[PDB]
This record gives C-alpha cells, structure tokens and sequence, in this order.
DNA sequence: AGTAACGGCAAAGTTATGGGTAAAGTCACACTACGTCTTTAATGGGCAGC
C-alpha cells in the first residue's frame, strides 16, 4: 500500500486546499460527549464526567450553580 | 363483467410494566443530645397524747 499511496499522491497531486493543521481548535472540534450530554454543577465539586469531577472558575457564579450544562 | 367501497386476517407498532447494568447525584464524616421541671399518692420516720 505505501508505494500505491505514493503513486496516488503523484498522479492526483496533494490538494493543499484540504490541508488542515493539527491545532487545538481542531482538537476541540473532534470531541465526543456523554450519553446524556449534560452534567450538573455542584458547589465546589464541578461537573461529574466519567466518574471524574471537573472544575472551572465560571462555575462560581450563583446563576449557573446547581444546574445542568 | 370491471371498478370502488366495505370488512376480515394478520403482522407491525404502540404504550406500558417489571427487570438488568452503568454512571450521575446525595450527603455525612467533620466532639455532642438525652436532659429538666412538674405532678399526686403512699409511706415512713419522729413527736406527742393517752
């Protein structure tokens, strides 16, 4: 397959218009979610995803606290 | 005799209900409740009269 792939890129070119860098934004664009897709924000704890709690400063707001996001 | 409407057969679908696992959600660990005042009735001493 490797030489066939090289021949394919030789005949068909490279098509640089389709080139996408491996930047962090793409990585964010390739992130799956959980089945429910929402997690509730506990006081101090954060959001429980896959048995693991995650925290951000934005959770300290009273209006978001104790809610599902 | 051909065609559209009606109805039976049946499978396909729809909620519903009692099970299973897996994961989000709760909450107690943070020294700590048992404690005190009030109530009537019976009884048991000393104290006094016979």
């Amino acid at each position: 397959p490797r030489d066939a792939f090289a021949a394919g890129m030789a005949i068909g070119g490279s098509r640089v218009h389709r080139m996408i860098p491996y930047d962090e934004n793409f990585q964010i664009l390739t992130l799956p979610t959980t089945s429910e897709g929402k997690a509730k924000v506990q006081v101090g704890r954060g959001i429980k995803i896959n048995y693991i709690y995650y925290w951000s400063n934005s959770f300290r707001d009273p209006q978001i606290e104790n809610t599902s996001v």
